[PDB]
């Protein structure tokens, strides 16, 4: 493990922060892990799972997707590019859950945490499928504030990881559900300089990013699917211990192609 480890402690010293990761190889189950049991502040990278847990509620009441949600002024904050534009006419559970994964957008975040049943709802979802780990507390936005030693609004890299295995490649979505959850993850266009960048042109990936915009803390967790090959699954997160210091999308792929490169 020493092996392993040292080329990202280097990364995470000149980053002057700290960082995790975990990557499974889904066909040998091979596996590499950086404080992979370390809790860091998922930011908006929740918003992939509140997705996965409103297409695993479809799966028990039929057309939640298709229902209107016609909402007013108050239900936007900060960063709702998609609901701001259709605050005239609403939007349906569907559109909202695309609007949260490809755009981050929190307005539609929240209002589909209202539908679960609040941040609760979307902790039980993930409990539901064997999640011990991640916790969400708060909403959008006081979810973001990522302040050293809170536990509150974490997860894992590991968990993080095993949690999307379940949801993209396992038993938790039915086929039609867990291909609408891979095409909005494959179609996401914020994470470019993320895990994308670690992964040769030619291999699809899903991926899903967060961004709290303090103390460095950002992140990347992704699908990969390299050609004739059985898929890989894997999550970077980082921190900093200054309000101000700045996250980097460089130390992210950089530390993504490390996991990639170490797998076998
Ligand atoms: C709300 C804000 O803190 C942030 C988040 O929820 O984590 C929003 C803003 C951003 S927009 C990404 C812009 N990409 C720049 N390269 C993200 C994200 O990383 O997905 N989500």
């Amino acid at each position: 493990t020493n092996l392993v480890a040292e080329p990202f402690a280097k990364l995470e010293q000149d980053f002057g922060g700290s960082i995790g990761v975990y990557a499974m190889d889904t066909g040998s189950g091979a596996t590499v892990s950086y404080r992979a049991e370390e809790r860091f502040p998922l930011c908006g990278s929740f918003k992939g799972f509140l997705a996965a847990a409103v297409l695993a509620r479809s799966q028990q009441q039929a057309g939640l997707l298709d229902t209107p949600i016609r909402y007013g002024k108050n239900a936007l904050v900060p960063w709702s590019p998609i609901s701001e534009k259709y605050l005239t006419t609403g939007m349906t559970v569907a559109e909202l859950s695309a609007a949260a994964v490809q755009y981050s957008d929190n307005a539609a975040a929240n209002l589909l945490l209202k539908e679960l049943g609040g941040p609760a709802g979307l902790t039980a979802f993930m409990r539901s499928i064997g999640d011990t780990t991640f916790r969400l507390d708060r909403w959008e936005l006081e979810l973001n504030s990522a302040i050293p030693g809170d536990a509150r609004d974490t997860s894992s890299p590991r968990a993080v990881t095993e949690s999307l295995q379940k949801l993209t490649l396992g038993s938790a979505l039915a086929a039609p559900q867990r291909q609408q959850f891979v095409d909005w993850l494959k179609g996401n266009p914020t994470g470019n300089h993320r895990i994308r960048a670690a992964v040769p042109a030619d291999w699809a990936v899903g991926d899903k990013t967060g961004t709290c915009g303090v103390y460095g803390t950002a992140n990347d967790y992704a699908v990969v699917w390299p050609t004739g090959r059985a898929p890989i699954v894997l999550a970077v997160y980082t921190r900093a211990p200054n309000k101000d210091d700045k996250h980097s999308e460089a130390v992210i792929a950089a530390a993504a192609r490390l996991a990639l490169e170490g797998l076998g």
